[PDB]
């Protein structure tokens, strides 16, 4: 018996923050979030931004358990959370999660909205236990956003639609102007995390990163999201070349109890093909508590 | 084996809230916190409010336990903590806990400052396995203010000096106004919580209640927190009449493991002796996880 080490009872939590400054080209500043604008601080639109760009963001989050979510109580701001007789989740504070037999047993969703600049989104895992986590990022004035809720038609895009890796050639073409929308989904980033196992003692995660919405001004701005995945924050400034581009990410989290946080944030870089492509990163990496090396050893953790 | 209960290694907080309204008497209006003023919104104090008033108020919090403190870890924003081999406490966030071996071993010290209207303030305890907790509320502009920090000069005043209970002959007095003084202690609260065991299911509270700053404008206002303890709340707008007027509390909450926080709520209340003499709750209660029926008694919490 070893008292005060972090457990599978101790809650986890989940960050997504917004990170990306608006970068100046020659003018006006791009940024994947709003848009296209004329001044800085403040912000001010171009002329037609409105047509192209995003005003909304949104976070919708699927979490699949082994069995019924073993904790047996609620606090004020949810940090933890039970389920009834009947499989409802209860949780107090800013958010709830709606409990969706349909897509299977075990399986609970929330909707985050509201995700504006600067800001930093939180939520506790219903469990650290969990089988699978689901996180779908939408963004605004997209053909795809009111069909959002479609967990199924999200995947069927996700496994069939969405690019996997960009060729150099394809982020060194400049769209024509007289090309209407410039098909980019509502669907800017996926991320999976996975446990193998009920009492497993890493994390696995993958990401599929895509697009923001793109802006028509006398050309074709097109909003890549590049670069993603753990210490992806290192290549800020950097876009290393080479002849193709992986949207996808794959690792994994050894020592997961040793985890406080899952954080993801998206964030500007340089543009590419003299302005007319932008690049972004989408970093997801962990937080740990703090903890000495002795005890670090004595929780098995080291 | 049951999983998913609260227990001594689950996090219990401590709240402090400010919530007292100003009294209207003809005319100027009575706040035990910031002494009396002309008008109210916005407020506007009297003329020579500065010689008597508090303008800073500070929570001295002293915890105590039966051996080492657990837990092995420190999160973000301070609700788990670790010692080293020396026994310095490990704290992120708004508080850190100084060791204080000169008083015992396993006592751990922390100051909440700048508490203004309105406000709640909230700590979580560096753990529940706790063997006491003892907390000095301090005012401004009191002769004891700077020397607050001597944890023995304030146990003696507790023990030897401070009223456990005033009589209604005294309430009802009159103070005059040539005294200049009205002999008020910078300590106005002593919250005492204490486990008998460590392992121990309840925890049991004492309070020793006593003034807000007294005001001399052209007579006295003296400031006695009168009423305090669990469901002290209920009372408010009440001065039951009897004889005398108890100035302790004492109680006992089973089940701790199902508290989430144990909470301080200071209140106004009616005065007496007609304007002369105000009265204020010190309320002490418990919030609760909320667990469901069949939740409660499988955690052996009913």
């Amino acid at each position: 018996d070893i008292r005060g080490c972090p457990t599978l009872e101790t809650p986890l939590k989940l960050t997504f923050t917004e990170d990306i400054q608006p970068r100046k080209e020659n003018y006006f500043y791009y940024d994947g979030w709003r848009g296209v604008g004329q001044t800085v601080n403040p912000w001010s639109p171009v002329l037609d931004n409105h047509k192209y760009a995003a005003t909304e963001h949104e976070i919708h989050i699927y979490v699949e358990f082994f069995q019924t979510p073993s904790n047996r109580f609620a606090d004020k701001n949810g940090a933890y959370s039970y389920i009834d007789a009947n499989g409802v989740m209860y949780t107090n504070g800013e958010y709830s999660w709606e409990h969706v037999p349909a897509l299977g047993k075990n399986i609970y969703k929330v909707v985050i909205s509201d995700w504006n600049k600067g800001q930093t989104k939180s939520i506790y895992l219903p469990g650290r236990d969990f089988k699978t986590v689901e996180v779908f990022h939408f963004q605004n004035n997209r053909p795809q956003w009111d069909d959002r809720n479609s967990y199924e038609n999200v995947k069927s895009r996700i496994n069939n639609n969405i690019s996997k890796s960009y060729s150099k050639a394809k982020l060194n073409e400049q769209l024509s102007t007289y090309v209407h929308d410039d098909g980019t989904d509502s669907l800017f980033l996926y991320q999976k995390l996975s446990r193998a196992s009920l009492k497993e003692s890493q994390i696995n995660y993958y990401q599929l990163r895509g697009k923001f919405n793109g802006v028509n001004l006398g050309y074709w701005a097109q909003e890549y999201i590049l670069f993603g995945g753990e210490g992806a924050e290192q290549l800020k400034n950097k876009i290393p070349d080479m002849s193709n581009y992986s949207m996808e990410d794959n690792g994994s989290f050894k020592n997961a109890l040793k985890i406080e946080s899952l954080d993801l944030r998206l964030m500007d870089n340089n543009r590419m093909a003299y302005g007319s492509t932008g690049t972004y990163i989408a970093s997801f990496n962990r937080t740990d508590f703090s903890m000495t090396p002795e005890n670090l050893k004595a929780c098995g953790l080291d």
